[PDB]
């Protein structure tokens, strides 16, 4: 159902990041709040080996922090404000409640949702943070998590999702891809993707009617990144495409009921 190319996904990018600073917590309960279809994960490993959510692989720009994740334990990690940033980036969304905002670990946002959230979890190639897939499956085992579609893994790499595909063959993959990616997009790349995932991500910037017909041709899922104004939602949506990545899942709630 969740899987179903004929329903229009609502996937929160970050969260609810285009109100509350992006990978926390609150970010997550806020989506949920604004009736999100997926919470969306990106993973970084710390230096003790731990997964936590963060788009970067430097902690500078959304904490008060300094350097690789990777450089740093996690009881450090839990240490900083990953929440403050946001107020001096957006002083005219800022709240008070935001500063001192945590990271949250992979297994913090699992345990706070549930089941009562759908998951859209982003690794990397597996040479960046050699065992994430495992640490990551072995987390969703944990939580009961493995409702087909209750999580999708995406990843620019195709590898990654491969060695996913071969691990847990059920588990719904989404091949991420660049705009020059997109750009040069053929027919025979399409149908392998099709091969280990259920659907494609592509930078909306670079899709046009033409290639969302094709991309849906091979029977795969569309979800273009990061779609956040008005005017973009409901152009993608008449093209075809089946659900986007936006900061505002408020605003896509209300646009994808016309579609
Ligand atoms: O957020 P970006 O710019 O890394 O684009 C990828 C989206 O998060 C979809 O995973
Ligand atoms: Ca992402
Ligand atoms: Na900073």
């Amino acid at each position: 159902n969740l899987l179903s190319p004929d329903r229009i996904l609502t996937v929160a990018h970050r969260g609810a990041s285009g109100y509350v600073p992006e990978h926390t917590i609150l970010s997550y309960e806020t989506a949920q709040k604004m009736k999100a279809d997926f919470i969306e994960l990106d993973l970084q490993m710390t230096k003790d080996g731990k997964l936590i959510v963060m788009h970067d692989e430097k902690l500078d720009r959304t904490t008060n922090g300094m350097g690789w994740v990777k450089d740093h334990t996690l009881a450090d990690i839990k240490k900083l404000d990953a929440g403050s940033w946001f107020n001096e980036a957006y002083p005219e969304k800022a709240k008070p409640q935001y500063v001192g905002l945590k990271v949250p670990t992979l297994e913090e946002v699992l345990d706070r949702f549930g089941k009562h959230a759908n998951y859209y979890i982003e690794t990397k190639s597996p040479d960046t943070y050699p065992g994430m897939e495992e640490k990551l499956i072995a987390s969703l085992q944990k939580h009961k998590l493995l409702k087909p579609g209750q999580v999708i893994i995406q990843s620019f790499s195709k590898e990654s999702l491969v060695k996913v595909h071969q691990l847990q063959p059920n588990l719904p993959t989404v091949q991420l891809l660049e705009a020059k990616q997109m750009a040069s997009m053929t027919d025979a790349a399409l149908e392998e993707i099709k091969t280990y995932a259920v659907g494609a991500g592509p930078d909306y910037k670079a899709l046009n009617q033409e290639n969302v017909r094709m991309i849906r041709s091979h029977g795969l899922l569309l979800h273009p990144y990061t779609v956040n104004n008005e005017a973009d939602m409901h152009r993608l949506l008449d093209w075809g495409v089946t659900g986007v990545f936006t900061n505002y899942p408020d605003l896509f709630h209300k646009v994808k009921k016309g579609y």
